[PDB]
């Protein structure tokens, strides 16, 4: 499809490279970063973490990060823009709705929506100028009038512009056959569709019959397990109770079932949270000191381990991220 | 002296103040997200400067946007329209009926930390002082609402500054309120009740006047009427008319409490917390907009024989007493 637009402007599909298609440089909610810079020590120390961070993933072959913060977790396009450049390593930002829309998002219509997710892909997000990549829906629970006015809304905005559309599936309810026929109903295209946090169920039953309807599968929290924190129910409400590797092992479960075209992986990693407990980024680091070269450093080479082809990991980790989030009609 | 959105101003320079204002409600930074709900930040600024200066003809000089992080607070919004009409713009630091995540899963101390940042050292990056402190209840108290008016009340006894407080729904949802406030030793006389007006509970008033709380009798051009086939109008508007509020200014005077009166429109001037276009709804039944308290209130007080210095005491003296930080 056509060239990407991140955070520092547009770029070549060739030069996306290893993506990982779920991460978040810092989750809070609109204005927060802004009006409280000290909860995360300073914007400075923010700053500072988030770079580190990023160029540590750079260093393990990362190229690109797809941030899937929306308005209201706290998107803040120009730290976005700080370190991408700081870091050099490309980051793609987000439209759309998360779990937490105040009352001014809530109170719109569908068609209201989709012209403030197009502002936002077609213009720019505020007065910046960046525009989005993505399109980012969450929904918990079993769905609501107002989630499935999202759905549509961003159905629309995608058909519109071509971009993307990425979910957010909690906990492990399975939402994403819910999702699809939403989506379908609007005649979105499945390979227009990551269902995320896919890798938060077991059953494959469900993961590979979205997959063989060309659905992209987000496989996308691999590091966080609180096995070993069982003292800390916030960790395990977070993060949940499987290891890293079961959650990996569904990695390979759906190229053994010959989908491998339709898997992207990533972190679901932050480098500051103000949305959940105080402090929670600490618990996050003390589970996962890797950060986001955690896919690299440690799920890529699982995954050779058990006899993944080189050039499957490959696929997976370069092609189909570029594939997805080049835009398509 | 009292903080405004353009510095520090002196007690006597605050003159006729309206204490419940808003210029715009939204939510935090949906402004510089979508300008474009509001026609352009420019079509916004151009409507609150013309209302502004409507209200500053009417012999309005300050007024208290009490608007808070949540519910969409510009700061850099006020300072222009305050620079353009020429009115003085007390800004607010709290919590409404919107808190976001960020804000709901925080601790007592934790708001009272960010209350205090606004306050002492300023909204973001602007340097503008929070002059107010701004709580929200709608309905049953509940474990959260405890905790922001007691992280209210600390940061006012930090400050000096004082509480405004948004009732609305349960009956006599002030008493609750006052409870908390007094546990946590703060006076009364920092805390105005607000909403006051949109009941007609003469009794429950008197009693809270009397303890030395700010009656804020604040919605007075919210009353509506005529409007039965908008059913967002009267559960935003109200069912009674304006006179009949305005009258329970005239009754609390008869009995004593002049002192403890603040009368303002609670108006805006753009909204988006609410159904889209709601802001023509409004100016239909209220054309005055911010000037509606000068131009209707207080012609009507004095004719029921309100004397002019009880009516300058109301709306010159409480405001100054109450914002000056004590
Ligand atoms: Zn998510
Ligand atoms: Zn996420
Ligand atoms: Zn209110
Ligand atoms: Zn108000």
């Amino acid at each position: 499809g056509d060239r990407i637009n991140t955070v520092r402007g547009p770029i070549a599909i060739s030069e996306v490279g290893f993506t990982l298609t779920h991460e978040h440089i810092c989750g809070s909610s609109a204005g927060f970063l802004r009006a409280w810079p000290e909860f995360f020590g300073s914007r400075e120390a923010l700053v500072e973490k988030a770079v580190r961070g990023l160029r540590r993933a750079r260093a393990a072959g990362v190229r690109t990060i797809v941030d899937v913060t929306t308005f209201d977790l706290g998107r803040d396009v120009r730290l976005l823009a700080e370190v991408s450049r700081a870091a050099d390593v490309h980051i793609v930002a987000a439209t759309g709705v998360w779990l937490d829309p105040p009352l001014t998002i809530r109170m719109r219509s569908v068609v209201e929506l989709t012209q403030f997710f197009l502002r936002e892909i077609q213009y720019g997000i505020e007065d910046t100028g960046i525009r989005a990549g993505i399109i980012k829906v969450a929904i918990t629970g079993k769905m609501t009038p107002f989630h499935e006015l999202v759905l549509r809304a961003a159905a629309r905005a995608s058909l519109a512009t071509g971009v993307p559309v990425i979910t957010h599936t909690a906990g492990s309810q399975r939402g994403g056959e819910q999702q699809a026929a939403i989506f379908e109903s609007e005649g979105l295209s499945p390979s227009r569709v990551c269902i995320g946090h896919s890798d938060e169920t077991d059953d494959l039953s469900y993961l590979t019959a979205l997959a063989a309807r060309g659905y992209l599968i987000g496989l996308d929290r691999i590091p966080h397990s609180a096995i070993g924190l069982e003292d800390n129910a916030s960790a395990t409400a977070f993060m949940g109770s499987r290891s890293w590797q079961t959650r990996a092992l569904l990695i390979k479960a759906l190229i053994d079932q010959g989908y491998m075209k339709q898997i992207l992986v990533s972190n679901d990693w932050l480098f500051g949270i103000s949305s959940y407990v105080t402090n929670f980024t600490d618990v996050m680091d003390s589970v996962n000191p890797d950060g986001m070269a955690f896919i690299p450093l440690r799920v890529i080479p699982f995954l050779r381990e058990k006899g993944t082809p080189q050039e499957t990991l490959a696929g997976i980790t370069v092609t189909n991220p570029a594939r997805f989030l080049s835009p398509t009609l």
